[PDB]
């Protein structure tokens, strides 16, 4: 049983991260370079409320694009409301801040259609430990599609 | 590096009949990620030969439709390797099966072993053997994989299209 973690302190996940890999229940949303949850991390940014900014990289049309999407905190720790890529919330799975974080996105009315959740790690570098709390987070999660990225893949993201 | 385990003493006349991909995974993305990709191709059975060799009816979308491929795999002096001409690979090797039910397989190009391997878990009913998909995941969990894709029932059943 794969769950959304006690207590988030959502000012020390601010700062540069990268998506090293990423997983989703439907194949076809994340099986393109255009598919729809084929989003990249590039950062986060806290508002002063506690709110989250997610900076990532989406290809839009033919080209890499910067996306910007406000997710609001709300009365459970980890989980935030969003309405961005037809999901309405993030729940992150767990974080030390300083090396990974894992986090699930999803649109709460079809859960298992939509269901994506990534491993962003700080540095572009295959980081062993992050990815088997991912392996570990996604085994109890029921994922049809998994990716990794390269070092020289996550320099040059999207 | 890759190091991948074989079937020991492999009696191919056993793997004949029908099968489905429950799982493939490669170690780029580019070969799996579409429908359209060079790897992405789902197996219908399999054709053992008398002289050992063993002959892979696949499935693969190309315009419309679903599109069948006749792979001839003819024998080598190991049981488990085939060799191939197809696809850009040369290489099946047969990881590990019990005949019955699942049946682990890889293929690749030994000029460049690394940015070729696919694997697949086959099954024989179109139904998510559990047992199956933990030994393809073990046999995975030292290979090079980046990309891992498997398929619900009803996909099983419908060839090729997702």
């Amino acid at each position: 049983v794969t769950q959304t973690m006690k207590d988030l302190d959502v000012q020390k996940v601010a700062g540069t991260w990268y998506s090293l890999a990423m997983a989703a229940s439907d194949i076809s949303l994340l099986d393109a370079q255009s598919a729809p949850l084929r989003v990249y991390v590039e950062e986060l940014k806290p508002t002063p409320g506690g709110d989250l900014e997610i900076l990532l990289q989406k290809w839009e049309n033919g080209k890499c694009a910067q996306k910007k999407i406000i997710a609001e905190k709300t009365e459970i720790p980890a989980v935030f409301k969003i309405d961005a890529l037809n999901e309405n919330k993030v729940l992150v799975l767990d974080t030390d801040y300083k090396k990974y974080l894992l986090f699930c996105m999803e649109n709460s009315a079809e859960p298992e259609q939509s269901l994506a959740c990534q491993c962003l790690v700080r540095t572009p570098e295959v980081d062993d430990e992050a990815m088997e709390k991912f392996d570990k987070a996604l085994k109890a999660l029921p994922m049809h599609i998994r990716l990794s990225f390269n070092p020289t893949q996550l320099e040059e993201q999207c």
